[PDB]
């Protein structure tokens, strides 16, 4: 298990433009392509973010090239967050996947409604964060989700991800 094949789990991939969990349409593993409502928005994003006409729709290679550039982007903006990089580098490889996947799901704007979750992180007080990231619309709206990525910080193994 890598971080690559945590989110990919956690995403899925579709090749058609789908609505997330939110309703907002999004393409391939977990790409968010707008919050909009309007469809032909989201048909614009994507033809933006692949760089032809897509008609809605992509191929496998190009849902994984947005992957890894979304990926990407989570790790460099918790290295460029000053709330979230000292306790992401406080944290061992695979509590590191979990905040990743966090990150990735929810934003960095998301992340700071868990400056107390993070705190007991930055602690080690594992069970104590996975009780305190739990009170949350995030666990309430994804628990199986959640779920993993919390078993994920509270003991540095994959156990969730099988
Ligand atoms: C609350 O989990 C995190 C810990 C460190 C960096 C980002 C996170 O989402």
């Amino acid at each position: 298990m890598n971080i690559f094949e945590m989110l990919r789990i956690d995403e899925g991939l579709r090749l058609k433009i789908y609505k997330d969990t939110e309703g907002y349409y999004t393409i391939g593993i977990g790409h968010l392509l707008t919050k909009s409502p309007d469809l032909n928005a989201a048909k614009s994003e994507l033809d933006k973010a692949i760089g032809r006409n897509c008609n809605g729709v992509i191929t496998k290679d190009e849902a994984e090239k947005l992957f890894n550039q979304d990926v990407d982007a989570a790790v460099r903006g918790i290295l460029r967050n000053a709330k979230l990089k000292p306790v992401y580098d406080s944290l061992d490889a695979v509590r590191r996947c979990a905040a990743i996947n966090q990150v990735f799901q929810m934003g960095e704007t998301g992340v700071a409604g868990f400056t107390n979750s993070l705190r007991m992180l930055q602690q080690k007080r594992w069970d104590e964060a996975a009780v305190n990231l739990a009170k949350s619309r995030w666990y309430n709206q994804t628990p199986d989700r959640a779920k993993r990525v919390i078993t994920t910080f509270r003991t540095g193994t994959w156990d969730a991800y099988k």
